[PDB]
DNA sequence: AGCTATGAGTGGCCCCTGTGGAGAGAAG
DNA sequence: GGGGCCACTCATAGCT
RNA sequence: GGCUUCUCUCCACAGGUUUUAGAGCUAGAAAUAGCAAGUUAAAAUAAGGCUAGUCCGUUAUCAACUUGAAAAAGUGGCACCGAGUCGGUGCU
């Protein structure tokens, strides 16, 4: 008798429940066979549990830092590229100055030339250290000197730039002589009133510098700044210019009547072209207004990075630094002498003391800037001739560090212009540098575009370029090597999405003709007219569709219903009076692409030629394709000798934008076999049928549904698992489904593969998505029709149904106390499932039985903590590298453990030498797995033990669960420490009254059941101590903490006498101690109390070890006493 | 008987961070 | 959030 | 309509840490006390891998046993009864 079931699920983002249910909603236990060595042969578990895991990480983390990594490849890369510029040279004057770099972290011991990186004579570094204090004044030095330079410090300067080489979001040359604001906007407005001397505006008292530099956003400002200025508005000429210096992007349309849209924004790719587009509609005459907006803007934007616009020099970020340095020196000279003459009690704390946030903490420790400010500051106040250093410090300039996070604002073209400067100084005293100038200045300025991506051989995953040769890609030869136009396309084209009814084909750009041609035909498929003399409407037929497309849709770039009657119906049919049906006020559809294409080439022969769709459509996707212009002018240059000049520079800076959904193949691609029309063919003319789009691809007597079925992958089951990771949504749900779909896997092979009657799922808030990957799998069977015998139901239910459900019947919830509430979710999920299709769910609810799994994962990710500490005479510091000695060098900490092995082996111990048996776990990290896996008893042996019995050796990943005595479990946590396995469970009528109190103000509801609240937890107060003594009970059975519980139940008599409801708040904080998992410091009303933490993994050397499935119901115990046995 | 080495328990502290530009998608 | 590490004390095995 | 959620991929950037370099002085045998100084740089930023790429290394996948290089396939009885992390009656 093949009994009928169905299986509940409950999914969420870190767990997955699962359940099956019968037809008297009783979830059966079946008496699971036990293998293994222990004396226990069959265990009867409930058909419900709940998975858990780690929640799944997006490659967000994963992906910076492989961006990072990229970074710091092409970085140090760069690098290599400057040393090999300067080694024939370098050899010349000193062989080993690159060695000695290297060699800079190593201590005095493993370098193999002398100390001192730099010169190899102390003599030299002081002369360094005492000529050039920091590096900047190393940079202002050589920006400015005319005399022969050292090479080493010249290599210097450049690594430091090329190194930190600033951001990249201004292109176009930025002067920096230009920082003033006041002076070159009242320099605008003389320009303003000299070019339109008829209405002049008066700026006179605005105080532009402050206002336009202030920390504000950029509309407030430009707001602030028009409300000084008389008779001007911020959408006015003078308003947009403003805002053009501010960096936005002002539209120009209004101010100069001009039919088109006129953007302009500097800060844009592409601003010299558009003001040109501009000025060729207006007149050149405005041309040094928008010159002196851009000047404004680059003072305005330089003004808001550097300070120093009193001192005139080239290089404006040395000149900077060097100041802010100074007024470090001075001021912490002044602030000396008024601490040792005022208050010499705190000197010591301040000046000496790392400990602290004192000027030794911020400069000699590791006190931030904020922190020191924070501590200096009451001092300062206690102190008379402390104003200078309170303003300062009010506008965070007092001793100031160089290197902050202020520095991130500088723009490139500033570190290019020191670059620029520099090799032109030292250039005649070095002809290698006169000669590389420009691989220099590349090599800081080149930048591998985004569309180009990883330069790989193919070896890559993430790579998609496409090359012309086989160099060795350089930035000299990146242009050469590489089709930019090429690897732009495949750039694009990877990431937009196939078509859904041509899998293989690729989706046309929004501005397709074709597209255009495709639409506007099949609305008006379905127009109808109704004239006098006609009983019933008729469709338009095709010369009528084309006589109105080229009457309206080509001459007008909107088209209405009365401009339809109007133009076609009455004056060339001589239908006075025209019903029109199917279309309200107006048609959808719009050759907007093809009246800019009238508009541009002006040769409406050359678009209404078929043979020339081809070249439209390339051009169209040509335009859609690249961003920069470049790309489609080297593109379009095929076409030159169709198109005049003009004209191709009219189609180079129009610009086109998304991507839609249907395939040239599928519209104008395919044909039926029949009548060898394609789809557009049909829609221009179909006879009376008229079939639409819709109405040709579900048509059975057109071969086209044929074409798209044979065009549909008719694959067989084709990577499984990379196959739920291709639906759209976060990782964490991606995983949650493919261990849903697994546990299903698990739960039809447990369930004798009788597939279930239905499936009742619901998903943590895409449901659609995981309901396929499972109807899929289950209906497989054809009938004599070829069709699917649904011998599986899948419903998918909503979470307001099952919380209503619970409340309505009383099977409340709490999601503090246990992890049993995933099963019990989806059991109430099956039940709500087979309700749409009571004792037993209270029953379920109460069930301590329940199969809670932690998914025993072997971790992968950092190998160590990144937080590198400080040098130890310790032996669990790991190294850095092959040859960094952790006692020497420091290095990371804190090793995150993939697993460990139970070795059982013989290790000398003690000064005697003495082999003693030994039976231990060894946690294998991360770092060491793969030469693990690759010889074990190699890699056990290196780590002292002897005679390894290979045939007993273990693999247990992190939460690796052990059975004790009395049931006490141990999830492995570690090597060296554990978790609390044991999942405490209360029963309900607890679960209830806990989140009843606790709750308590929060819940709204009517007034009588309020009352009954108020009497159901007033009476409990006997229930706080029976939870108490419950948690007191089970830590003593397997917590053992009995410090912390002491701790907790004099605590709990302390604060007895504070009302139930704050009681009842601290007492689900107490539960911390005893859910599963690690343990977690909680507090208890005021009282503190610290966790309890197993640091000790000998009692589980002795234990039963627990292999579980992925959903428990398999397991293969092992007894680890009788193993090890002498 | 006394000195040193060493394993178990407990209390405390620590852990990389911030930003910008481009593209393409699901769903609201 | 939680595993790792250290400073500290104490019981116990070992040793003579 | 836009700009939102959320994901991927790419391009860059400013820090942070470690270790070393930036000669600490005086009195005192030393412990130690007084004084002076604190702003920068190099290297590394997951050990490393062979396909030697300006690529790849934290995403995702992974109970145990048998076969298989691996993918992958197979491996374990059910019912009644009562059912705290489980046991009995028939029966396989």
């Amino acid at each position: 008798m093949d009994k009928k079931y169905s299986i509940g699920l409950d999914i969420g983002t870190n767990s997955v429940g699962w359940a099956v249910i019968t037809d008297e909603y009783k979830v059966p236990s079946k008496k699971f066979k036990v293998l293994g060595n222990t004396d226990r042969h069959s265990i009867k578990k409930n058909l419900i549990g709940a998975l858990l895991f780690d929640s799944g990480e997006t490659a967000e983390a994963t992906r910076l830092k492989r961006t990072a990594r990229r970074r710091y490849t092409r970085r140090k890369n760069r690098i290599c590229y400057l040393q090999e510029i300067f080694s024939n040279e370098m050899a010349k004057v000193d062989d080993s100055f690159f060695h000695r770099l290297e060699e800079s972290f190593l201590v005095e011991e493993d370098k193999k030339h002398e100390r001192h990186p730099i010169f190899g004579n102390i003599v030299d570094e002081v002369a360094y250290h005492e000529k050039y204090p920091t590096i900047y004044h190393l940079r202002k030095k050589l920006v400015d000197s005319t005399d022969k330079a050292d090479l080493r410090l010249i290599y210097l300067a450049l690594a430091h730039m090329i190194k930190f080489r600033g951001h990249f979001l201004i292109e176009g040359d930025l002067n920096p002589d230009n920082s003033d604001v006041d002076k070159l906007f009242i320099q605008l407005v003389q320009t303003y009133n000299q070019l339109f001397e008829e209405n002049p505006i008066n700026a006179s008292g605005v105080d532009a510098k402050a206002i336009l530099s202030a920390r504000l956003s950029k509309s407030r400002r430009l707001e602030n700044l028009i409300a000084q200025l008389p008779g001007e508005k911020k959408n006015g000429l003078f308003g947009n210019l403003i805002a053009l210096s501010l960096g936005l992007t002002p539209n120009f349309k209004s101010n100069f009547d001009l039919a088109e849209d006129a953007k302009l924004q500097l800060s844009k790719d592409t601003y010299d072209d558009d003001l040109d587009n501009l000025l060729a509609q207006i007149g050149d005459q405005y041309a040094d207004l928008f010159l002196a907006a851009k000047n404004l803007s680059d003072a305005i934007l330089l003004s808001d990075i550097l300070r120093v616009n009193t001192e005139i020099t080239k290089a404006p970020l040395s000149a900077s630094m060097i100041k802010r340095y100074d007024e470090h020196h001075q001021d912490l000279t002044l602030l000396k002498a008024l601490v040792r003459q005022q208050l010499p009690e705190k000197y010591k704390e301040i000046f000496f003391d790392q400990s602290k946030n004192g000027y030794a903490g911020y400069i000699d420790g590791g006190a931030s800037q904020e922190e020191f400010y924070k501590f200096i500051k009451p001092i300062l106040e206690k102190m008379d001739g402390t104003e200078e250093l309170l303003v300062k410090l009010n506008r965070e300039d007092l001793l100031r560090k160089q290197r902050t996070f202020d520095n991130g604002s500088i723009p490139h073209q500033i570190h290019l212009g020191e670059l620029h400067a520099i090799l032109r100084r030292q250039e005649d005293f070095y002809p290698f540098l006169k000669d590389n100038r420009e691989k220099i200045e590349k090599i800081l300025t080149f930048r591998i575009p985004y569309y180009v991506g990883p330069l790989a051989r193919g070896n890559s995953r993430f790579a998609w370029m496409t090359r012309k040769s086989e160099e060795t890609i350089t930035p000299w030869n990146f242009e050469e090597v590489v089709d930019k136009g090429a690897s732009a396309q495949s750039f694009i084209e990877r990431m937009t999405n196939f078509d859904k009814n041509l899998p293989n084909e690729k989706v046309l750009p929004k501005h397709s003709l074709l597209y255009e041609y495709f639409t506007v035909y099949n609305e008006l498929t379905k127009v109808k007219y109704v004239t006098e003399g006609m009983r019933k409407p008729a469709f338009l037929s095709g010369e009528q569709k084309k006589a109105i497309v080229d009457l309206l849709f080509k001459t007008n770039r909107k088209v209405t219903v009365k401009q339809l009657k109007e133009d076609y119906f009455k004056k060339i049919e001589c239908f006075d009076s025209v019903e029109i049906s199917g279309v309200e006020d107006r048609f959808n559809a719009s050759l907007g692409t093809y009246h800019d294409l009238l508009k541009i080439i002006k040769d409406k022969d050359f678009l209404d030629n078929e043979e020339n769709e081809d070249i439209l459509e390339d051009i169209v996707l040509t335009l859609t394709l690249f961003e920069d212009r470049e790309m489609i002018e080297e593109r379009l240059k095929t076409y030159a000798h169709l198109f005049d000049d003009k004209v191709m520079k009219q189609l180079k800076r129009r610009r086109y934008t998304g991507w839609g959904r249907l395939s040239r193949k599928l519209i104008n691609g395919i044909r039926d076999k029949q009548s060898g029309k394609t789809i557009l063919d049909f829609l221009k003319s179909d006879g009376f049928a008229n079939r639409n789009f819709m109405q040709l691809i579900h048509d059975d007597s057109l071969t086209f549904k044929e074409d798209i079925q044979k065009a549909q992958v008719s694959g067989q089951g084709d990577s499984l698992h990379e196959h739920i990771a291709n639906l759209a949504g976060s990782p964490a749900i991606k995983k949650g489904i493919l261990q849903t779909v697994k546990v299903v896997d698990e739960l039809v092979k447990v369930m004798g593969r009788h597939k279930p009657e239905n499936i009742v799922i619901e998903m943590a808030r895409i449901t659609k998505h995981v309901a396929q990957i499972l109807d899929s799998r289950m209906n497989t069977k054809y009938d004599e029709n070829d069709k699917l015998i649904r011998e599986v139901k899948v419903i998918t239910l909503k979470s307001k149904l099952v919380s209503d459900f619970r409340k309505d019947f009383q099977f409340y919830k709490v999601r503090e106390i246990n992890n049993y509430h995933h099963a019990h979710d989806a059991y109430l999920n099956a039940v709500v499932g087979t309700a749409l299709i009571f004792a037993t769910v209270r029953k379920v609810l109460s069930m301590p039985q329940v199969n809670i799994v932690k998914k025993t994962e072997v971790q992968t990710g950092g190998f160590s903590k990144e937080s590198i500490l400080p040098k130890r005479n310790s032996d669990k510091l790991i190294a850095r590298k092959k040859d960094w000695d952790p006692k020497k060098y420091g290095g990371f900490d804190s090793p995150t453990v993939a697993y460990s092995v139970l070795v059982v082996a013989k290790v000398e111990k003690g000064k005697s030498k003495k082999l003693k048996s030994v039976k231990e776990l060894l946690g294998i990290t991360i770092m060491e797995r793969s030469s693990f896996e690759k010889n074990p008893i190699d890699f056990l042996e290196a780590k002292g033990y002897k005679e390894v019995k290979k045939d007993l050796i273990i693999k247990l990943p992190k939460y690796s669960l052990f059975e004790l005595e009395n049931g006490r479990k141990r999830m492995l946590a570690s090597a060296g420490e554990l978790q609390k396995g044991n999942e405490l469970a209360l029963p309900s009528k607890y679960v209830n009254f806990l989140y009843l109190a606790s709750h308590y103000e929060k819940l709204k509801g009517s007034p009588e059941d309020n009352e009954q609240k108020q009497l159901f937890v007033e009476q409990h107060k006997h229930y706080l101590d029976e939870i108490i003594e419950q948690i007191s009970e089970f830590s003593k059975r397997v917590i053992l903490a009995d410090a912390n519980l002491d701790k907790v139940l004099s605590a709990y008599n302390k604060h007895r006498d504070k009302p139930i409801r704050e009681q009842a708040e601290n007492i689900i904080h107490l539960f911390t101690l005893t859910n599963l998992g690690a343990p977690a410091a909680f507090k208890y009303f005021d009282t503190t109390i610290d966790r309890k933490r197993y640091t000790s993994t000998k009692e589980v050397l002795d234990a039963t070890l627990i292999h579980q499935s992925i959903t428990g119901l398999y397991e293969t115990r092992i007894d680890l006493s009788q193993l090890g046995g002498d």
